[PDB]
């Protein structure tokens, strides 16, 4: 059936903002997964998982009698989709079980891994999510094989449909670079926000870049994609060499034997795929990647044999039984055990990308250090595996259960504990009055709190106003944050703060994080007053102030808004139209279309635009909270045309007189163009809507202010 | 951005069932449009709309100084998308304002018509929906031009996104038939459920079939598409001649002048389209369809001049200024006024399709009657216009406001008023106990009530258990309803009914509609009992029993379930896969994916299958309400293969022994295959799920039982 997408493939898609409704969710609207999990007997789950490790099923027999390797790969692929650019992907939503990730080529036969866990999932039911279970199974596999983990946190709630993520534009699985939808240009520059070299791969190609088996050039791709997953060189070497301490690859025959991936398979395959016509199709005969490598002499036990082999042999380029490039140790004895035949052994083998750890000069130094100092290796890999599998979980307040590590890590963007009484309602009213008496404007107050709060993204739950990181590097210098104006607001709030705190008894004090947000509430209340309305804006104290030392400047860089339609800001030219960038930002903020609508209409009349631009300021009473934006946008007495100078700025003129009334951007005008957005603007631009507009605005404002407040969850 | 639909274009689409969530609705969750509308000053709206008719706006000047014809066309197109095969389309949701209908070529310049309404929509806000307003505006246009309408009901609540409708498979607007995606086959047989000849047309081509200007052959396409919109020959002639009493068509120059439709237009167009480069692009120079016909000597006043002209002249083929085929009376004087120049007149003209009303033999008899007796014409047209514009509104209980016609029309599937006291909670318990003591089985009870209630479709709100039409023709003979079995159940319930009613004092009695539902509730309660659980199934009395005289048998035919996955029933072979037909039935029932899941898994183990098929009956305790369907479907100990005899029936065998355990259809096994549905099945198949399964079953059961109960709204 022909769809709207077919007729108008370039129209904006809003259904990303209405994903994950109560309609698709089988659990009741008050189901709280954290509460369910906190009562789970996690020790009992771990016992079952230990028992599963050596309980081989005949439809997918365990290599070496132990599913540990398979489960470690499973959990690493669960986490391995993460991109620091947008926070999307990662293990935190258990998206490995839905399309498209369940059917990516690099996830081949992880459908079998997930099926092996159904009896445990079924036993514990709602008290352990798939998302948590995948990770927990990875940890138990490590532990079962003699590797002490750093810890584990539960709390990843299950999801019920695919996440809308941009995974690239290629229309061919695994397409090599330089095609019509190439993700590479220039000197092998991978397009943001992508973090994989080919469509359907986790990070890199194990044969080498575009299949060329050059470990030096493969190292460049490893370093770039791991960095785009938040990992440095030390973590990268620890993760790859730690993971390939275990298990094996699967390439026993030609890949042509493997049939349809799970989304393409017949109904009778009951959710599984990649059924293989090669011999038994499984076990000794398994084909997954097409490579046939077993790294160590004890593939079901933690050892130091990875780096012994990597350094201890010279390597020769060979081909697996499926035809894939791989390496074999020159002159070695047959020391590597077979997965199924006790009487067979083979020579040590490596992937191209394992050799990168020796032949890239920076990796080589780290690899050598880990070879000479195996305790450092073990500790780095323990830390890196915890980071891998928790990087998208957000603040530590979300972490549940008895195995959470007490050590606070830099990457968690930590927020100090609050150890003093919080301001009360009377103190808040006092501080708001101070703020409004300082001479700070509506615009200033609203802009600052928006700047502080709107860094949040729900994809990985980073950002938000807690921590008062707007006063630190790098946020204080972001162009969207108007650094000179920002500094003058923070100076004035800091003096208010110091005066208030210096007057208190007991240990009562307000943080700057809380004051920034309360000040913005005061600005919204003053704006309402300016429009003739009595409005109280909710405020929840309890934020604390992070230090510079608790704020990794390079990791914060990915939170910078280079496009923020809510401040009519675009830092440069993008190929994606500005209204598409708006919808993307609304999605990261967790807003619906109605919420995005109301929020933007309000912010325009409150003076939140960067640079005091007039674009979209469709009111004669700036800094008053009204629905003027909508009423004026929708006035058919105004005719709109793109300007001569810039086709993304428009002038609105009186259709009768030709007089200039307004200017606007695409972000502004899209609310008068797009037929779903226009229908929302009409609600808010009606004669009976001023109250509804104010109430709805205050609600979304408060929502944004509280995005990161998982301490109150 | 490559999507899942790109990689797997034939996978089942569930997002149809999660449309219209609370996420996308700008109105609060307690907004009740009926309550809003009941306090609208309807008379005031109609005054504003009357004034509008003659208040020309320079961006779309009114023909003849009067927008009445434009508004008539607007409201006819709003209603004219309706199809009786599925109930989809129609004016009841205001979908003309969304894609794709806002941009259909037959909807050209209706965007201007909707924009002329915004000031009124704005004035009255949420108290009149767009959906009601479009229709009301057509009524006021009629009335302002001297035509007495039959009535008007409000209550069509607005929607906030496009409806998912199959409008055809063609990939080119207006594609002539016989293409690669032809909607015709055989001897010009149009595919169900479509009701238009070309993609983007309301019903037929005004030039004739695929542009052949033969009025005789055009009449066959009129008859077929009107019939697919539930109109007979009398109603069709009345509607066409009545609508073409007014206004004109627009074809002043070549169609190449006309630019992008609204969804393709630039952002500066602010939701309008079809901008024309022909001269002024509007008014005297307007181009819409490309035809240039003005039917009567008084295009702004009700008259009988359509038929005077049609019969009074002999007609000759000519071409409009855009090159379209049309007809002119060459022997006539210049008697037809120009729309903008008071000094110009022209000859009478007609469309091909207008001439069908004289040259088709069955039409000609009716047109002749209406010519000779224009009072009969006026009355047929008023009745047909009311039917046209209310056909999708559902039961009369939904009709709001002061202009509802008191006459009860057979097409409305009327339900008699209830004039007696209703049974109370103790009476319901007594009746449940009597039903269960009769010997009627859980399976009988469940199946009967499912059969009675599951005719409902939310597309046009027809069907459901109110009326007890399951005892009447044609429902009592539908093969899905198991007519011999059903008759035995209805006999037993009827005797229970007569006994209970004969024992009452003071007028209290129960309807058979209510008893059929209540007996079903007893069956569900007994099934829960059989599983070891005491539950009470909610029941709301107040249904009444319709007679055979109040039931149009021919109109009921479209409600026959020919595919009902909930009873594992397919009346024949279809090219559409059975699981697709399940999701389509779930959508018509207003079910979300979780509701569909729970409901189907319960009905399987209750014995609701047609013919007591064992397909999907994955339980050893049939007639007990358990989660067995899910537990057994998901058991990896069972392996599934298509049968040799039928590739859509599957055998489930023990993986170890080969012992035959179960059989299923695609409808059953989709729940173990599809990655979203299987995630749902897992919830209800988990060890902690027995309570949740029974509670969710009872809720969805009760939902289905109450679908048509707009008397309790
Ligand atoms: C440069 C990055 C990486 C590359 C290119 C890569 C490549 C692969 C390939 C091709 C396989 C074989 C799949 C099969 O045929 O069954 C595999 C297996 C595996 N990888 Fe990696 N790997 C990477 C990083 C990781 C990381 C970070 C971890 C975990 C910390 C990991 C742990 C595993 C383990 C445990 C297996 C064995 C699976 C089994 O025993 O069934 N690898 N790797
Ligand atoms: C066989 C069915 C019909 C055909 C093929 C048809 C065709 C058309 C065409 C091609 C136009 C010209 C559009 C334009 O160029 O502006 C139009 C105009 C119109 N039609 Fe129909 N029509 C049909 C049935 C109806 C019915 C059922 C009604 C209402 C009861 C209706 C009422 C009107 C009115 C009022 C106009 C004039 C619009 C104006 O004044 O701007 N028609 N018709
Ligand atoms: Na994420
Ligand atoms: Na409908």
């Amino acid at each position: 059936g022909t769809s709207n997408r077919d007729w108008w493939p370039n129209q904006l898609d809003l259904s990303i903002l209405h994903r994950h409704s109560s309609l698709s969710d089988p659990m009741g609207k008050d189901f709280n997964y954290a509460q369910a999990f906190e009562k789970l007997d996690l020790a009992a789950v771990k016992r079952d998982l230990h028992a599963l490790m050596t309980t081989s099923q005949d439809w997918w027999p365990a290599d070496f009698g132990h599913y540990g390797g398979l489960f470690i790969r499973m959990a690493w692929h669960s986490a391995g989709t993460y991109r620091t650019a947008d926070g999307r992907g990662g293990a935190g939503e258990g998206q490995q079980r839905f399309a498209p990730l369940n059917s990516w080529p690099d996830n081949a036969n992880l459908d079998k891994a997930r099926r092996l866990l159904w009896p445990i999932k079924q036993k514990y039911g709602r008290a352990i999510s798939w998302a948590d279970l995948l990770i927990l199974t990875g940890n138990v596999a490590l532990e079962s094989m003699g590797f002490k983990t750093f810890g584990f946190a539960g709390g990843r709630a299950d999801t019920w449909e695919p996440e809308d993520v941009y995974w690239g534009s290629e229309k061919i699985w695994l397409e090599l670079s330089g095609g019509p939808n190439s993700r590479y240009s220039g000197d092998r520059q991978l397009e943001n926000p992508l973090a994989a070299v080919q469509m359907g791969l986790i990070y890199v190609n194990p044969e080498g870049p575009d299949g060329n088996p050059d470990p030096v050039a493969a190292a460049r791709d490893i370093r770039d994609t791991f960095a785009r997953m938040a990992m440095n060189d030390e973590e990268t070497v620890a993760l790859i060499a730690g993971g390939h301490t275990f298990g094996k690859t699967h390439g026993a025959g030609p890949a042509s034997n493997v049939g349809a991936e799970p989304e393409a398979a017949g109904i009778e395959a009951q959710g599984l795929g990649w059924k293989s016509a090669y011999r038994t199709g499984k076990g000794a005969d398994a084909i997954t990647s097409g490579l046939e490598v077993t790294w160590t002499t004890t593939p079901t036990q933690w050892s130091h044999n990875f780096f012994e082999n990597l350094f201890g042999y010279e390597w020769e380029l060979t081909k697996s039984p499926a035809g894939a490039h791989q390496w074999v140790a020159k002159g070695a004895d047959a020391v590597i055990p077979d997965a199924f035949d006790p009487s067979k052994k083979s020579r040590p083998t490596m992937l191209t990308t394992d050799l990168s750890l020796r032949f890239d000069p920076a990796y080589e130094k780290i690899s050598r250090r880990f070879h000479e100092n195996p305790e450092q290796f073990a500790d780095a890999f323990a830390r890196a595996w915890f980071k891998l599998t928790h990087r998208d979980m957000g603040p530590r307040a979300r972490y549940l259960g008895p195995e959470v590590p007490a050590e606070v890590l830099l990457w968690q963007d930590p927020i100090p504990a609050v150890d003093h009484p919080l301001i009360d309602a009377a103190d808040a009213a006092e501080l708001k009055a101070k703020v409004l008496a300082s001479g700070l404007t509506v615009s200033q107050l609203v802009s600052t709190a928006w700047a502080a709060a709107s860094t949040f993204r729900g994809s990985d739950k980073r950002g938000g106003a807690n921590g008062a990181r707007i006063r630190l590097a790098p946020q204080k210098d972001w162009e969207a944050n108007q650094p000179e104006q920002l500094a003058a607001v923070l100076e004035t709030l800091e003096a208010i703060r110091t005066a208030f705190n210096g007057a208190q008894r007991g240990g009562k004090q307000v943080s700057l994080a809380d004051l920034i947000v309360l000040a913005g509430c005061a600005g919204v209340e003053q704006a309402a007053k300016n429009a003739g309305h009595a409005v109280t804006v909710p405020f929840a104290p309890g934020r604390a102030d992070a230090s510079q030392e608790q704020t990794d400047v390079e990791s914060m860089a990915v939170l910078e808004p280079v496009a923020d339609g809510f401040r009519n800001y675009l830092k440069g030219k993008y190929r994606v139209p500005a209204e598409v960038l708006l919808v993307d930002k609304a999605q990261l903020l967790t807003l619906s279309a109605p919420e995005m609508t109301v929020l933007l209409g309000g912010l325009r009349v409150l003076g939140a635009n960067v640079g005091q631009s007039r674009h979209g300021v469709f009111t004669a009473r700036e800094q008053a909270l009204t629905n003027d934006f909508f009423v004026n946008l929708l006035d058919m007495g105004t005719e709109w045309k793109p300007t001569a100078a810039d086709a993304d700025v428009f002038e609105g003129r009186d259709r009768a007189t030709g007089e200039l009334k307004w200017t606007g951007t695409r972000v502004d005008l899209v609310f008068g163009s797009h037929s779903q957005l226009r229908a929302l603007a009409e609600v808010y631009g009606s004669a009976d809507a001023q109250e509804k507009f104010v109430r709805d605005f205050v609600a979304v404002w408060n929502k944004v202010m509280n995005l990161d407040r998982f301490d109150l969850a």
